[PDB]
């Protein structure tokens, strides 16, 4: 499957692409404003995510850091990045469906749109300024908005025991991005696409 990632920011962002414990295609690259990254993701990728860091320094090796999305120091993510982190989130090719959303289980740090380039289901989309909205304790020093698990580790919060409910940090999520998963047991926003879609995924797709 292909996905073009496209950086409609008006500053650069470092796109990362994983499947937790191993990078999609080059798993990372630099995208200043407007710039587009196609990756090819194999069919039957189970638990794919795709998320942009933010003020990142590397080093010519690839090794640096970032203030939000942090892949363990590396340009080239071979695991997951630290919250707060929008994300794009796909299983493909399961039993001839692929299956996609937008999290903010994770928080929440640069707005997002995750669409189809081919036939046959819609896109999602959150791209409200949950950052300038975000509650003051939530709010992430290096930039972002974090979700409630991250900062307060509780098992309600974490929905540890597999029961939980929505809470006053989900709903703030969830009010200005509907289409989101907002914590773990949220109704899903999934989206069922036919197998072997491509896609889209556009940061900053308002302004």
């Amino acid at each position: 499957a292909t996905f073009e990632i496209v950086n409609r920011c008006s500053y650069t962002v470092w796109a990362a692409a994983s499947k937790g414990d191993a990078a999609l295609d080059a798993g990372g690259r630099q995208l200043n404003s407007g710039e587009s990254w196609t990756i090819n993701v194999e069919p039957g990728t189970n638990g794919g995510k795709i998320w942009a860091r933010t003020d990142c320094y590397f080093d010519d090796s690839g090794s640096g850091i970032c203030k939000t999305g942090d892949c363990g120091g590396l340009l080239r993510c071979k695991r997951f990045g630290r919250p707060p982190t929008t994300l794009a989130e796909f299983s493909l090719n399961q039993y001839g469906k692929d299956y996609i959303d937008i999290s903010n289980i994770k928080g929440f740090n640069v707005p997002m749109n995750f669409s189809p380039t081919t036939r046959g289901c819609r896109g999602v989309r959150c791209a409200a300024d949950i950052v300038g909205q975000c509650p003051a304790k939530l709010k992430a020093p290096g930039g972002g908005c974090n979700d409630a698990c991250t900062v307060f580790q509780t098992s309600e919060y974490c929905c540890t025991t597999g029961k939980c409910g929505p809470t006053e940090y989900s709903r703030f999520f969830k009010r200005l991005c509907p289409d989101a998963f907002s914590y773990v047991l949220d109704k899903p926003t999934t989206v069922t696409c036919p197998g072997s879609s491509n896609y889209r995924v556009t940061f900053c797709p308002t302004a």
